[PDB]
């Protein structure tokens, strides 16, 4: 099973036109994010058969040079999010690693699905492309991991991401939750919550290697 074929079978399934005409005036009528060339750069960097993990996030970040297409990770050389430090906070305090590459793409090599619920943005506007088609197109995404894999673990922070645990089979995949690690709820649960070693040793008892975290 490949990307390819759950794409179209989406597209299929549900009338994107109305969402691929209005992306196209964004992409030409305003600043969007990330670069149209990095929209599905989780899919690209994650194919099908390689996911370990899932990890959800909101919509891209809406600042210059941010977003890439993973969810959480930012490039060189652009400001530095406060919900991914806190992830690398926790992360050493953790695994062990202190994280010094911005980016998550070593992760998503390793099988860490990025998934943004949104996928698109215009700068500087948080949730500005929310309810236009690509809560439908995510959750089918969603859902497609979970009825074709067997033994991924879903990282769920936030009671948002949590609210997709209707779309997932528990009795094939673990769940991981907890609140969000963002500063306004990082205190009251995230730090000590070790999601990436929890991750680890569902990965390990089904006879799956664990995630390299840290930097190669």
């Amino acid at each position: 099973m490949e990307w390819s074929q759950i794409f179209h079978d989406i597209t299929t399934k549900h009338d994107f036109k109305a969402m691929h005409d209005f992306l196209e005036k964004e992409y030409s009528t305003a600043i969007v994010y990330p670069d149209r060339e990095n929209i599905y750069q989780a899919f690209d960097l994650t194919p099908f058969e390689n996911i370990k993990v899932v990890i959800l996030g909101q919509d891209p970040y809406h600042g210059p040079n941010q977003a890439h297409g993973l969810a959480f990770s930012v490039q060189p050389n652009a400001k530095f999010p406060p919900s991914l430090r806190n992830m690398y906070k926790e992360l050493a305090d953790d695994i062990g690693c202190v994280r010094q590459t911005p980016h998550l793409q070593d992760w998503a090599r390793e099988g860490v699905l990025l998934l943004n619920t949104v996928l698109t943005v215009r700068q500087g506007e948080a949730n500005s492309h929310r309810d236009i088609g690509w809560e439908t197109f995510t959750d089918e995404i969603i859902k497609a991991v979970s009825d074709y894999k067997e033994h991924v673990v879903f990282i769920l922070w936030g009671k948002p991401a949590q609210q997709k645990i209707k779309l997932i089979d528990t009795s094939k995949h673990c769940i991981i939750k907890s609140v969000h690690p963002s500063p306004l709820s990082a205190y009251r649960g995230f730090f000590g919550s070790k999601p990436y070693s929890k991750a680890n040793t569902y990965l390990e008892s089904v006879g799956k290697s664990p995630i390299n975290w840290c930097e190669s």
